[PDB]
């Protein structure tokens, strides 16, 4: 069971979102992005892409990609 | 007879927006978008999509999703 | 004769344009947009969406919608 | 009560589709376009789009508009 | 009164609608595109674009332009 | 443990792809779109959207919405 | 000889293009939009859009529309 | 006086288009394409882009570039 | 050492592509698409999309994902 | 001097371009796509894509790419 | 042999940039636009676009046009 | 083996990112953008593009192109 999405932080801060990941993945490359922002299709197992709307707060699940 | 839009709520201010959800939808998770950003077309029972104009109004109608 | 256009208030600001439109329809529900906002298909008649520049004048026609 | 959507008729054919919202507003002024098409914003009481699949199945909940 | 747009020809064939407009201007260089289609800013008089939609039906109003 | 998406129909024919899924959801309403088509950010709860590559095999995880 | 276009406003400053067009076109209601910005197919004989770069510089030729 | 455009085409066929722009510009290389297409912003002197509509007529004054 | 790209099979028919692909990854699953598709940011470590061209010849570099 | 770009085949056929090509860069990888078609950033030195339009006429100087 | 292009200024302050297009080409009206920006196909042999990156270097090689 | 990728940078600094960069390749043009913005297809052997995210952190594998 790899941890590849993080739907509980759907609507939680940037901070709160990164501090969970790096604990399920201590690996994680994490990105901030606005929603809506184009991304290519290359996949990194390492990158979790936040996704984050006006507020800052995760808009989109987090996916490993 | 689930409450899945708020339609009274265009025009309104986030603020009052997000009051009248929460009421509503305790459990909503609220995102604040600007008017025109593109999505995923992934569901999400709880989360609530609030996209608002350059005055922070809500533009569009509030659906869950 | 119902009013759904406002072509006279193409240029003007957007201060004059709330105050002329509120006159007609007194029920507006006035959103404020830059040019060129992607916006839904949905029709709500009570809503008049005002599309400005970057000077905060009206851009485009203003139409129920 | 304005019939004013049909979300009984996604999934449906075009034909069906047709047939019900006639009966429901004889006025209609069907136009039937592919999924994701842009149109304008401009707002027609008596036109109902029908966006359609690969399949000439209703993809979307028909709208007056 | 300067006919500058056609209402009246919403859901109407391509062939009705191109007979209706030569009938009001004459002059009229009628082109036939599809709906969604992305158009210059360039303004012709003489000039009017015919939106249709899957069944050669007009889509949107036409205007000169 | 409601049933919300297929990844294991990646790959798979619609055929295939269409019986699986009314197997798991009989009130499924299946709608079948090119990949890369742009749909509305409504929520149906009965809808299935297949998006489809060129040979009519599922090229993206089915999901219901 | 109807004044319709600008070519020689490119390069200008803002300011100067409107002192320049209102010269030529005292009717002229004037709109300020960043290069690339996207509006509608409606004509008005008496809106000049002034296109615009990074340093408020015309960018494109003005026309009427 | 350099012909760089040909608006007297718009609504003319592309055979007809073609005719009248190598009489006027016989090094002219001619190249048809679909109204809505994007291109490039390399210019070419001697490039002449035809943009058609779904009849084959001219759609937009061709120019230079 | 994983397999997660295929350099070498740029400008190779679809059908040699999809042949050594399985034989480098015997669990691919093979989408066929048109160049310039959008397509979702979920990554399926079994997919591989083939981006053709007009004469269906692999157009980028074939990646896992 | 490496031959990277072919200004020279622009208009002419994809048949005769591809053998003006492999004349000058016998590794070509060669690509035909309708102009307008969005591609990715990475780099092949042996590729060359032909962007091509209506009449399979090259539409854009072909470069390496 | 004309001036057209500048591949020597990729990377450049604009401020470089300007002052090397202006003893190249004295007439040159300097456009600077964000990287991505639409523009329109009309072309003018005396602009030279400038596109900036966040740092406000040339990104692109500037021609006329 | 040419240096033309640097996986190793996705989730660095902008400032750590460009001092590697220089260190591999000692000409690079180093471009800096936001992830989304589009590009053209030239290729130019000295430039890097690094796509930044809200943090100004590589969010893509820099790349020669």
């Amino acid at each position: 069971d790899l941890k590849t999405e993080w739907p509980e932080l759907v609507g939680k801060s940037v901070e709160e979102a990164k501090k969970v990941i790096l604990q399920d993945k201590p690996e994680a490359q994490i990105i901030v992005l606005p929603v809506g922002t184009i991304v290519t299709m290359e996949y990194r197992i390492d990158r979790v892409r936040l996704f984050v709307d006006k507020l800052d707060n995760i808009a989109e699940v987090p996916r490993v990609g």
